[PDB]
């Protein structure tokens, strides 16, 4: 009579083929590739009756070395160890408590936080994950209000925790890391505000302010929105002062299967973007192999998206992107330059024994003056199994 009721189980598996060629010689290592399966065990119970209910949910996770060199390991697929060596294996078992009063809902334990403030690496064979706790608040309509503190994190390629620390720095760690938003959304659903503020404990501050807009026209459904971080130290400023204001935005216009959008970043002050380890952001140029976040860099993008559903082939689809950054400061140089072209080709079986089975291929070129040149090919498979 409930609890049961709403209880789901899915395996998720992942077939990844990784190879990053670094173009540049010597590059001392001159490629990551390497093959691996992944498991993913995602059990939720529902919730007990009364006005306080109780659930459980579990995270399971499982990577398995399919192929690997130690000449070529480091792709992000496996641990690997100071020999060199990928691990052959690695798994990681949570799980995660959850209250739900009304329309608010407590969960603690293993967490995959999907927050503009904190955003869940998922770009290689198995998510990162969270631990602490995690408060979701809708009691108003079109109103999400949103707490929590994390205290550590387990990076997609490990089967440990660590403490958490800053995104391309480290040496600072943090046991706490706290936060707050609120989201209001009006005009028949269709624009939104936000407002994000978090605190990785002795090491920075950061506020995010968000504005969207999402509107259909006959035919054309377009969209807008913008976002800000402004960052700064925070306490005893373990990494030193810190100054970041990050802005990021585009405009997307869709019709008859065509997408075509522009977009728009740039860095401010001292430093680049400030984000936590290993984590995603919300930033329009977080693409395939770069994020062009480097101090001052000033960036663009423009991309391209069809759905061939209208030629009669649906499941299929098709993106390219082409994103190109300036004025990025590297000790060496100051006006850094960059470019990235990246081309997402996907199918998903839509009938058969086989539905739902997903096949996923996706190429990047890099150039850049500053960061290292690489060419990258991911084949992904993809199938999602309910219990
Ligand atoms: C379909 C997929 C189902 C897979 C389920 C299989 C069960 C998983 C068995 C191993 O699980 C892991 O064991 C690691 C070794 O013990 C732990 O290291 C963790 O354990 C800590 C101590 O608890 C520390 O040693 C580390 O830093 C790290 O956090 C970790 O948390 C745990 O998840
Ligand atoms: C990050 C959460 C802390 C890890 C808790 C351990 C989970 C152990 O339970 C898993 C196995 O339980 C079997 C019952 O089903
Ligand atoms: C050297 C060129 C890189 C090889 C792949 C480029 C993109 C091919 O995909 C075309 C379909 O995408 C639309
Ligand atoms: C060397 C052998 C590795 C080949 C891996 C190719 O299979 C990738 C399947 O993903 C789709």
């Amino acid at each position: 009579e409930g609890f049961i009721e709403d209880a789901s189980v899915s395996l998720g598996l992942r077939n990844l083929y990784f190879n990053r060629d670094f173009r540049q010689p010597g590059a001392a290592q001159s490629k990551q590739e390497e093959w691996a399966q992944g498991f993913l065990l995602q059990a939720k119970s529902g919730y007990t009756q009364g006005t306080l209910g109780l659930g459980v949910e579990l995270i399971g996770q499982l990577g398995l070395k399919l192929d690997s060199s130690p000449d070529r390991a480091g792709s992000g697929l496996l641990p690997r160890h100071a020999d060199g060596r990928a691990a052959d294996d690695y798994a990681r078992l949570g799980v995660a408590p959850k209250l739900k009063l009304s329309n608010t809902e407590l969960k603690l334990g293993e967490l995959l936080p999907e927050l503009p403030i904190l955003l869940r690496n998922d770009g290689r064979l198995l998510p990162q994950t969270f631990q602490g706790g995690m408060l979701t608040s809708r009691e108003i309509a079109g109103l999400t209000l949103h707490g929590g503190q994390m205290r550590s994190l387990s990076q997609r390629n490990s089967s440990d925790h660590q403490d958490l620390s800053v995104d391309g720095r480290g040496g600072a760690f943090s046991d706490r890391f706290d936060y707050l938003g609120a989201e209001y959304r009006f005009n028949a659903e269709r624009s939104q505000v936000g407002l994000w503020q978090a605190r990785l404990q002795d090491i920075y501050r950061q506020d995010y302010y968000s504005l969207s807009h999402k509107q259909s026209f006959g035919g054309w459904r377009l969209g807008a929105s913008v976002g800000l971080f402004d960052t700064r130290d925070e306490g005893a400023a373990k990494l030193g002062e810190l100054e970041n204001r990050a802005l990021t935005g585009f405009f997307s216009a869709t019709r008859g299967g065509h997408s075509l959008g522009a977009g728009y970043q740039r860095m401010y002050g001292d430093d680049g973007m400030l984000y936590i380890a290993g984590t995603s952001t919300p930033l329009v140029n977080d693409i395939q192999v770069r994020n062009f976040t480097s101090a001052g860099e000033r960036s663009w993008q423009l991309r391209y998206d069809y759905d061939f559903v209208a030629l009669g082939i649906p499941g299929l689809t098709a993106m390219a992107r082409y994103a190109s950054g300036a004025h990025a400061r590297t000790k060496a140089m100051d006006d850094g330059r960059a470019w990235e072209r990246d081309v997402d080709v996907a199918y998903v079986i839509q009938s058969g024994p086989l539905k739902n089975l997903g096949l996923r291929w996706r190429n990047a070129m890099l150039r850049s003056n500053h960061a290292a040149d690489v060419d990258e090919n991911r084949l992904i498979l993809s199938y999602s199994l309910p219990l």
